[PDB]
């Protein structure tokens, strides 16, 4: 009936149906449009302090709390759904990992080389589309599939 992942959802404010893609955690109004051996994201990390390695290039200690954490992934994400901001202008100034240098930018890969939900995700995201939050064991990303 629907893409991979995706189910309808009721809005509790609103009351429409809209859709959710438990895979990747994104949500839209739009019933979703419509696997290769590569795929090529770029990505946004969060890291808090249960992430592997609590430190970044960013900062020596991070020390923010997972919910912290989600909560600044949340705010982005509605930056970049609004146009006030685009991904790589975040990804650039905010990312915990060093592929902000880079836009955010990852290369391509194929599955095995990522972390699962990472690239469980990034496999579900269809070419141009962004992910809602994806927990890893590095924290939380925000995941855009650029080929
Ligand atoms: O950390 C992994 C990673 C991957 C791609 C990159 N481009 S620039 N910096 C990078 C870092
Ligand atoms: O996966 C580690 C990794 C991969 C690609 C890179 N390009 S530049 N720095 C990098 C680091």
């Amino acid at each position: 009936k629907l893409p991979p992942g995706w189910e309808k959802a009721m809005s509790r404010s609103s009351g429409r149906v809209y859709y959710f893609n438990h895979i990747t955690n994104a949500s839209q109004w739009e019933r979703p449009s419509g696997e290769p051996a590569r795929v090529r994201c770029s990505h946004l990390l969060v890291k808090h302090s249960q992430s592997r390695r609590p430190s970044s290039w960013r900062q020596e200690k991070i020390t923010r709390t997972k919910e912290e954490a989600l909560e600044l992934i949340n705010g982005y994400i509605q930056k970049i759904k609004s146009g006030e901001e685009d991904f790589e202008s975040l990804a650039s100034q905010f990312s915990d990992c060093s592929s902000a240098k880079a836009r955010g930018d990852l290369g391509a890969f194929s599955r095995g080389q990522m972390q699962k939900p990472f690239e469980d995700a990034s496999f579900a995201l269809r070419t141009g589309e962004m992910s809602g939050p994806v927990f890893t064991d590095s924290g939380i990303h925000i995941i855009l599939r650029t080929e």
